[PDB]
């Protein structure tokens, strides 16, 4: 197959592991904003003032709400 990026939260290939942060944000906040940017949801865990959430890796890291920085 294509080799990719193993996500940092579960070791599966596939995913870049991000730290989220933003105002409000809860897991139901972030899941909803990453959705509505069309971007695909992988694993979500708890990280220092905010979340770590996998996203695919060649995904586009623009979500309004949201600061996404890889991890």
């Amino acid at each position: 197959g294509g080799m990719a990026e193993r996500s940092l939260l579960t070791g599966e290939e596939g995913w870049r592991t991000y730290k989220a942060t933003g105002p409000r944000l809860s897991l139901p906040r972030l899941v909803a904003l990453l959705k509505g940017q069309g971007l695909e949801v992988g694993k979500v865990a708890e990280a220092e003032g905010g979340f770590y959430v996998d996203l695919r890796p060649e995904a586009r890291p623009e979500v309004a709400g949201l600061r996404l920085e890889p991890a």
